[PDB]
């Protein structure tokens, strides 16, 4: 099928995401709502249980409230089954109504709803267009004390009824228990507790294997898409080899929750999302968009030299998952004025490189403080609104525009309050026009762009005070007035000739499994894909239209390739870079090092004979190292994705500036194991 249809799991730039949670949404079957102290029918205890299930949300399916508005993907709450203990806080009654405390990752929420409620909820979704992808923690289970067994229900961890283990008592090691963390560092925040939260041991086999089948269980059910739960809080080595899993078995897209905050930018967040095998979500924009449409703490020069660094610093940034809004932040809209703001977002967001998301209410002017006074129900389900309107406008421009999911961003125009951006994906176009400047009207001249000559009419259909743009030739638009706090979208659409990619899912995986290329002009004539230098054709293209390939990964050896198509006529396409073939299938072992005494500045990195060890390349070096909770140095550690059943020759090394200091001696060596984790505790070599 076409790029653009919902079968596509493995690509999301031209979808509008949903972002619903699931209690404060519809309540379609009153029959699954809590009882007693923990439900709160009004909603007006916003730490009680409301009522959300999937039912409801069925209801908003089916009855056109979601269609309408133009959204082709939700992501919902933790599909698993939550604790039912009422937690106190202080005074306050809590609960996982918000679907992150979870006892059992193998059975569903009684209160959003059953697998049968589940499985006609992606039936129903499926049936008008609409992707699903669901929310995954598996960081943490829920609340517990080491010292109180009693308190809630001691982060206990079930495995479809037979229960696995506590926090209290854990022998089997299930969970983590070097006490809370200060968020001080990285790694402290990783290995340590998050508040409360009983951490898991992933380096358990227990633990990694039963997670690893939890989520095929979902994979299986009908999912389209994953939205990971504290990706930072979580070994970076151990997430590639649950991606690793996913990849290799049912691919889906999937994005993680890298908090970001005010001119926050980590070179670490870059990593993640680069190698990860998954993206994540971009505070990065949404932190800005902020400042320079709502807070005003930062002009669009701010604006537009984000959206160039994001554009270099992510290595697949049309994989970001952008918003204005969530769960971890305030409403973007202040319940004091100027709703023209959040429009204007709204506008700017949709039209922006990445995958758009859209928190839930966002379209009825909703208010509230953090959490929980950002997760109130929904308060109507009007389609008279105009930023209802706005999103049913521009939404479905990812669809019928290419430019708009896979073009790129370059300025045109731009002041303090003013940006005049465009996109440019093959013989595909568009300008968004935008005045944050509420009290004037803005008069450009001399703005250039890509459009042919002619007329275009405001797409918008000056909903947002947009004006028609008159291009003549050469590109050069006549001189218009923009209006005050107006926005304005101008469009060129057009069949193109060459071959031309815009995408690319999974970007990691082992040789066999089936990649999804998307793009423009690829000929309704199988053609071929070449991998670096190797090529795929014939029956290993197990699909070919102009706008999607699906091909198999050739029996390659593991590291980065490109991706580069070329029609039946033999015409070669654009280079896609960053695509990973993994050795094979992977598991998570941690790797030890003995006296590896150091000086400041210098640390201990990890290489070997495998890619996904960086093949003996310093550069490609694995690390720096840990060394402060699990182990203390001189002792050094590290979780690393490796391939599985594979005998590795590693040796470590130490960097202080661009200086490396190789380990003594010949490789140490040792076989990773066919399944589960692992550790290897060796001692560095003079
Ligand atoms: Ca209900
Ligand atoms: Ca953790």
């Amino acid at each position: 099928a076409p790029d653009t249809s919902v079968s596509n799991k493995q690509n999301f730039s031209t979808d509008v995401i949903y972002q619903i949670f699931t209690d404060r949404f519809s309540d379609g079957n009153p029959a699954n709502n809590p009882t007693g102290a923990a439900f709160d029918g009004t909603c007006t205890n916003l730490r009680l249980y409301c009522g959300g299930d999937w039912q409801g949300i069925i209801n908003k399916i089916n009855d056109g409230y979601l269609t309408g508005m133009g959204v082709t993907a939700i992501w919902i709450s933790q599909p698993v089954e939550n604790i039912y203990s009422i937690i106190n806080y202080s005074g306050v009654n809590n609960t996982a109504y918000h679907g992150y405390w979870a006892r059992d990752f193998k059975k569903t929420n009684p209160a959003y709803g059953t697998i049968a409620d589940f499985q006609n909820l992606i039936a129903a979704a499926h049936a008008k267009n609409i992707k699903v992808i669901i929310d995954f923690a598996p960081n943490h289970t829920s609340p517990a004390s080491s010292d109180q067994p009693s308190f809630a229900e001691n982060g206990r961890l079930y495995d479809n009824g037979t229960l696995l283990g506590g926090y209290t008592n854990d022998t089997q090691n299930l969970f983590h228990h070097n006490g809370g963390t200060d968020f001080s560092t990285t790694e402290n925040g990783i290995y340590k507790n998050l508040y409360d939260l009983a951490d898991l041991n992933h380096n358990n086999s227990t633990v990694d294997v039963y997670l690893k089948d939890a989520i095929k269980m979902w994979l299986d059910l009908g999912i389209d898409g994953i939205r990971m739960d504290a990706v930072k809080h979580m070994p970076f080595g151990w997430q590639k080899s649950f991606m690793a899993a996913v990849n290799n078995y049912k691919p889906v897209f999937t994005f993680g929750e890298w908090f970001l905050g005010v001119n926050e930018v980590s070179p670490e967040n870059h990593k993640f999302a680069n190698e990860s095998g998954m993206s994540l979500l971009d505070f990065r924009f949404a932190q800005k968009v902020r400042q320079v449409f709502r807070d005003n703490t930062d002009n669009m020069y701010g604006l537009k030299a984000m959206l160039e660094g994001s554009a270099a610093d992510y290595a697949q940034v049309d994989d970001q998952v952008t918003f204005i809004d969530n769960h971890d932040m305030e409403r973007f809209h202040a319940s004091n004025a100027n709703r023209r703001k959040l429009e204007q977002a709204l506008a700017f967001t949709l039209t922006s490189r990445g995958v758009p998301a859209i928190y839930y209410g966002t379209e009825q002017y909703m208010s509230g403080g953090t959490d929980p006074d950002n997760r109130a129900r929904i308060p109507s389900f009007s389609t008279s609104t105009t930023a209802y309107q706005v999103i049913q406008k521009l939404a479905p421009l990812r669809k019928c525009n290419p430019a708009i999911a896979y073009g790129s961003t370059q300025e045109r125009w731009i002041n303090n309050d003013v940006l005049i951006y465009e996109r440019k994906f093959g013989s595909n176009v568009a300008v968004v026009a935008v005045n944050r400047n509420l009290n004037a009207p803005a008069s450009i001249s001399g703005l250039v762009t890509s459009l042919p000559q002619g007329s275009y009419n405001d797409v918008l259909g000056g909903l947002l005070n947009g004006n028609t743009l008159s291009v003549g030739s050469g590109g050069a638009a006549s001189n218009f007035t923009l209006a005050a706090g107006g926005t304005a979208v101008w469009q060129y659409t057009a069949a193109t000739a060459t071959p031309t990619i815009g995408h690319v899912g999974p970007m990691m995986a082992k040789p066999g499994v089936t990649i999804t290329i998307d793009g423009r002009g690829f000929g309704s004539s199988k053609g071929t894909v070449y991998f670096g230098t190797t090529a795929v054709s014939g029956a290993d293209i197990t699909s070919w239209e102009d706008t999607q390939i699906k091909v198999k990964i050739p029996a390659v050896a593991g590291g980065n390739y490109n991706i580069k198509v070329a029609n039946a006529a033999g015409t070669a396409s654009n280079v896609y870079d960053n695509f990973e073939v993994l050795s094979g299938d992977q598991v998570s072992v941690r790797f030890v090092v003995n006296n590896a005494t150091t000086a400041l500045g210098q640390n201990v990195y990890l290489t070997g004979s495998v890619s996904e060890l960086g093949n003996a390349d310093p550069a490609k070096a694995i690390g720096p190292m840990y060394n402060q909770v699990v182990y203390q140095y001189p002792n050094w550690y590290y979780d690393v994705s490796v391939p599985a059943g594979k005998t590795i020759e590693f040796k470590f090394l130490k960097k202080q500036g661009s200086t490396v200091t190789w380990e003594g001696g010949s490789n140490h060596t040792f076989t990773a194991p066919s399944s589960g984790t692992a550790t290897i505790n060796v001692n560095w070599q003079p």
